[PDB]
């Protein structure tokens, strides 16, 4: 473009572009005050209107110069102020690799009269500052659907201001806000750790399920523009990516007839709406002329030259055309089945009579689907005879049992978020079960292994984390009790009670039991999941005695050391 930052703010507007803008800088810098980005925002919009009538320069050399300006740099942010001494895309690396993923803000709590308040002083500030927190919290989350979630904070403000109607909304909304985030982070986790590539063969394989009408090289097509898309917004540059997911959704919904009938609704709607609606479509049904794939994969003799010869489009092609027959399967199942796939040409063309060898191939998959199937029916079974915050309570003990070392308010995260995922799938129809549970279980192990990466305390985490994407729930569930670890020494404070978690609203008030049930197992890990239970079971009745007795403290003060003894002697 002659002047890509008036390019862009003619292409998505002033509005969006602004707000763009703010996500930007709020995930960038996420410890400076709201009104301070504000002012950078205006700044960069006021160069692309005058650009629009150094203009040459590019949005990271603009954006990145502009973020170098901010007041108390060094003091603020010790080392980005060594960015900004480096120049692009150098400059923008170094911005990255800043990002913080835990860094340990407020809980935002829904105050529903002094919010309702502030919108109805100023709409743009208040919408504004919404941006900022959810940005500020979530460096990564995608850019363009945080303006799209953001109307819908705004359609909760627009009904609710005129708490009984604002509340189970806005903790919806964040919940949507958590899952989204979780969903985008594996992608740019994706991006930085496995490649483009492993992008690319997770996106063939997702979206041959949703649009299995589709042919292959619509799929290649929307792959490779979507892939672009969300390389642009996990590198910062969410103009770029706003501009061309607005692109993909237009080619979409152009052609929305060859690629699935279930996007109709979604292409009769608003750009924003238009996006979100595409990116979770329901699945379109099995068309009836799918073909038999024997023939192409396994009965052809030229296998091997088309392997040969185009490796990466014959897989491709495989990949496609098993994942559109196989809603039912993950998408990590499908990469296993494919690398599965892979492994055997790889093997059969090298030996004398190759045809003989790979006539075989597709019974190597069914064990590959057994073990998921399993491990899920086993999950469910659990989760619906003891119910969330108990099963919660179980997978906290199994991940703490892995990884030990891993702080406590992680493992509880995870332990929580795992548990979740029994709530989301195991009460859909069940041939959704296993691909709801095994594509949620990727979400909160990648939570898992992006926490890790800036606090490293276990080699077997980074091995799990670090070895192939599409194995990575397989090796996190291969782990036991790591042996090499030395029980925690025993302290009376970690497991001590008072009565300031009896006014803890109820999610707050099972988080600090779950603390305290990590800690039990960090301090006896080879304590079985039953005895974990039983003694928590103690904490648990105890703390709802005390919570209504008539002196609080008294009663915690009296049974809470007791209670802290003889949990020692029942987890030998």
């Amino acid at each position: 473009h002659k002047s890509e930052i008036a390019h862009r703010f003619n292409d998505l507007g002033e509005k969006h572009f602004k707000g763009l803008v703010l996500v930007a800088f709020s995930q960038y810098l996420q410890q400076c005050p709201f009104e301070d980005h504000v002012k950078l925002v205006n700044e960069v919009t006021e160069f692309a209107k005058k650009c629009a009538a150094n203009c040459d320069k590019s949005l990271h050399t603009l954006f990145g110069d502009k973020l170098c300006t901010v007041a108390t740099l060094r003091a603020t942010y010790g080392e980005l102020a060594d960015c900004c001494e480096k120049q692009e895309p150098e400059r923008n690396e170094c911005f990255l690799t800043h990002k913080d993923d835990h860094p340990n803000l407020p809980k935002l709590k829904p105050e529903p009269d002094a919010q309702c308040a502030a919108f109805q002083e100023d709409p743009d500030k208040f919408l504004g500052k919404y941006l900022y927190e959810v940005a500020r919290r979530h460096p990564y989350f995608y850019g363009p659907e945080l303006l799209f979630h953001a109307e819908e904070y705004k359609a909760d403000f627009t009904e609710c201001c005129p708490l009984a109607c604002l509340i189970p909304k806005l903790d919806a909304l964040k919940e949507r806000i958590l899952l989204s985030s979780a969903k985008e982070r594996l992608k740019c986790s994706s991006f930085q750790n496995f490649g483009e590539r492993a992008v690319k063969a997770w996106s063939v394989a997702r979206l041959s399920q949703k649009f299995p009408k589709a042919d292959f090289a619509e799929v290649s097509k929307i792959v490779t523009d979507l892939t672009k898309v969300h390389k642009e917004c996990c590198h910062g540059d969410l103009l770029e990516c706003a501009d061309d997911r607005a692109d993909l959704a237009k080619y979409i919904c152009e052609h929305q007839d060859s690629i699935s009938g279930k996007l109709k609704a979604c292409c009769d709607k608003p750009l924003l709406q238009k996006s979100h609606c595409i990116a979770e479509v329901k699945e379109d049904d099995l068309p009836s002329d799918l073909p038999a794939l024997a023939a192409d994969f396994a009965e052809d003799k030229e296998i091997c030259k088309h392997y040969k010869d185009a490796k990466d489009v014959f897989l491709g092609t495989f990949l496609y055309e098993y994942s559109r027959r196989h809603p039912d399967y993950s998408v990590s199942l499908l990469l296993r089945i494919a690398k599965t796939y892979e492994a055997t040409l790889e093997k059969c063309c090298a030996e004398a009579d190759p045809p003989a060898c790979y006539r075989t191939v597709f019974d190597q998959f069914t064990p590959l689907v057994e073990e998921p199937k399993s491990l899920v029916k086993k999950n469910c079974d659990l989760f619906e005879e003891v119910g969330e915050y108990d099963f919660q309570n179980a997978l906290i003990v199994r991940y703490t049992k892995k990884a030990p070392q891993v702080s406590t308010p992680t493992l509880v995260e995870i332990g929580r978020t795992l548990g979740k995922v029994g709530s989301r799938c195991c009460k859909l129809p069940e041939s959704e079960r296993l691909p709801c549970s095994e594509n949620h279980l990727a979400l909160a192990l990648n939570r898992l292994c992006v926490l890790h990466e800036k606090t490293p305390v276990s080699e077997k985490i980074t091995k799990c984390c670090t070895d192939s994407l599409a194995e990575r729930r397989p090796c996190f569930s291969a782990l036991e009790l790591d042996e090499g670890y030395v029980p925690k020494e025993f302290k009376a404070e970690t497991f001590t009670f008072h009565a300031d978690i009896c006014t803890l609203p109820e999610d707050e008030k099972q988080i600090k039991k779950q603390s305290a049930l990590a800690e039990l197992v960090k301090h006896k890990p080879k304590a079985t999941k039953e005895q974990l239970k039983t003694v928590l079971g103690n904490f648990s009745a105890f703390v709802a005695k005390c919570c209504g007795a008539e002196d609080k403290e008294a009663c915690f003060a009296e049974e809470g050391p007791k209670l802290v003894a003889s949990s020692q002697l029942a987890l030998a």
